[PDB]
């Protein structure tokens, strides 16, 4: 059976809840750290190896705008760094470099407590807005990553025809900053159909929906990471065919390259 599985069997209820099943502790990153502005590493207290996730905030924002996400995701069994960027005005491709440097810091710069809890073969990135653009760029050039989740992404580039990393893009229907028509949707469509991918558009939502605790983002974010960072097929049933859409849905639409096919071993 899958040795990367962690935590009890998921339900809709457990994934929509404020916290996952794992108590978490934090490590503040040193002042001058190489390649990014600083951050907070959230890690399960329970001594095991977990996947690791770097999360970038957006233009004019700090780690505080994605702090909820780092704690919520860590509590489902992941090591998560929420970064500050060099400056709050850094553009998406700079945020891509800073996400990569944060991954390097978790495996090669953090305490033994942190390094010992990471399976460094199993890594993911996430980001809000320009951080979401950074997620796409880094994914484009690191096909070794297990997952990428751009949240209401902004990037001047719409063409991601090289991305092989399983990618879940969350768009916000009423986004006026990074309209899904100009960013999320063309970016999604350009990703090769051979890539495991999905696009979840939040009904009614604005650009800033990922900057505060959201049950839909939390549920689908966690389930994506479980499915791909942990290869956890207990989570496939939430992703494929995916959430109910329409008028009383929190989801306006959902696209995917479902089904998501598994590999396996015999004991
Ligand atoms: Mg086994
Ligand atoms: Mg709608
Ligand atoms: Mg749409």
């Amino acid at each position: 059976a899958n040795p990367y599985e962690r935590g009890p069997d998921p339900t809709q209820a457990s994934l929509e809840a404020s916290r996952g099943p794992f108590p978490v502790s934090e490590e503040r990153v040193s002042s001058p750290v190489s390649g990014f502005g600083g951050g907070t590493i959230y890690y399960p207290q329970e001594n095991n190896t977990y996947g690791a996730v770097a999360i970038s905030p957006g233009y004019t924002a700090t780690q505080s705008s994605v702090a909820w996400l780092g704690e919520r995701i860590a509590s489902h069994g992941f090591v998560v760094i929420t970064i500050d960027t060099n400056t709050t005005l850094d553009q998406p491709d700079s945020r891509a470099d800073q996400l990569e440097a944060a991954l390097d810091h978790m495996v090669d710069g953090a305490s033994s407590t942190v390094r010992s809890r990471i399976d460094r073969n199993r890594l993911a990135v996430m980001g809000h807005s320009m951080g979401g653009g950074g997620t796409l760029r880094l994914a484009s050039r690191r096909p070794d990553l297990k997952a990428a989740i751009p949240l209401t992404p902004w990037h001047l580039n719409k063409s991601w025809s090289n991305v092989q990393v399983p990618t879940l893009i969350i768009g916000a229907e009423n986004d006026t900053v990074a309209p899904v028509a100009l960013h999320a949707e063309p970016s999604y469509t350009s990703i090769p159909t051979s890539t495991r991918k999905a696009y979840l558009e939040l009904n009614g939502a604005s650009h800033f929906a990922p900057s505060v605790a959201n049950a839909t983002i939390g549920m689908y974010g966690v389930a994506w990471l479980k499915r791909f960072v942990d290869e956890d097929t207990r989570y496939t049933r939430f992703l494929c065919p995916g959430p109910r859409t329409g008028l009383f849905s929190d989801v306006e639409e959902y696209r995917s390259t479902c089904p998501f096919l598994e590999h396996h071993h015999h004991h």
